[PDB]
């Protein structure tokens, strides 16, 4: 099918972390504001990941699904600390579509499943951080502080198998650089799920996503790169579409 774009943006205290360069904004640092503007200008679906503190996040994570969801009518995916069955029921229920899910998931799969039986697989992403460590792909959890030992071949198929809808393939080894999607990564992992995969990390030119695309992605998620304005949204999808990719012009 289409390949899609989807814009994730870091929210803390619901505000954007970090804001963007949108000057028609009001608030350009107004996640739902920001969120609902990238829906208008081309964006296939919106990420949220929330590194709100302890005490109020349960709540302000709740807030933000409720008035994203009034917003927008584009998929969104919310993530950031969701650790049980009862935090992403609440979250869906509120509004988003899809939940997030990474170390909680590692340390128990079967919440996966959990979350699947109730929501169906569609409303399930894993976050598959991945790094190489001594030639091997391996899975990292807690913000990539800790090497959990297992292989990603090994937890991509576990995913699938758990019900997962999706899974984004985020490689430590390209976030925050701008030097490209870790392709050789993506292709690792393309003939070991029938999932979509969702490319994370490395962003910083059009030919980048052209790139994942032939890796075999079906979506890739940029972040600064967008809220920055180093690429433009029409722009990348008209690139896209002039050298062959099946992207959606509105
Ligand atoms: N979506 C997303 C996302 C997830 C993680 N993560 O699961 O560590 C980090 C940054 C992100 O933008």
């Amino acid at each position: 099918l289409a390949k899609r774009i989807i814009a994730a943006l870091i929210v803390k205290d619901g505000r954007v972390v970090k804001g963007s360069n949108f000057e028609n904004l009001r608030d350009s640092g107004d996640p739902v504001e920001l969120g609902k503007f990238y829906s208008e200008i081309g964006i296939d679906e919106l990420s949220f990941w929330d590194i709100t503190a302890s005490v109020e996040k349960r709540k302000t994570m709740l807030e933000l699904v409720e008035k994203v969801a009034e917003q927008i009518d584009i998929p969104f995916t919310v993530g950031g600390g969701i650790h049980d069955f009862e935090t992403a029921s609440e979250l869906i229920l509120r509004g988003a579509d899809k939940v997030e899910i990474n170390t909680a998931a590692v340390e128990n799969p079967s919440l996966i499943t959990q979350i699947a039986q109730t929501f169906g697989s569609q409303a399930v992403v894993v976050y598959i951080a991945a790094k190489r460590v001594d030639g091997e792909f391996m899975v990292f959890t807690y913000s990539g502080k800790k090497n959990t030992g297992i292989l990603l071949r090994d937890w991509v198929v576990e995913v699938e198998k758990r019900g997962a809808g999706e899974i984004v393939l985020g490689s430590i080894d390209r976030l925050g650089t701008k030097s490209g999607y870790d392709t050789e990564m993506i292709r690792f992992v393309r003939p070991l799920t029938t999932l979509p995969i969702i490319a994370h990390g490395g962003a910083g030119k059009m030919e980048h996503f052209l790139e994942a695309f032939l890796a075999g992605a079906d979506a890739a998620k940029a972040n600064s790169v967008l809220h920055f304005r180093e690429i433009d949204v029409r722009e990348l999808k008209e690139y896209l579409k002039k050298h062959g990719v099946n992207v959606r012009l509105e």
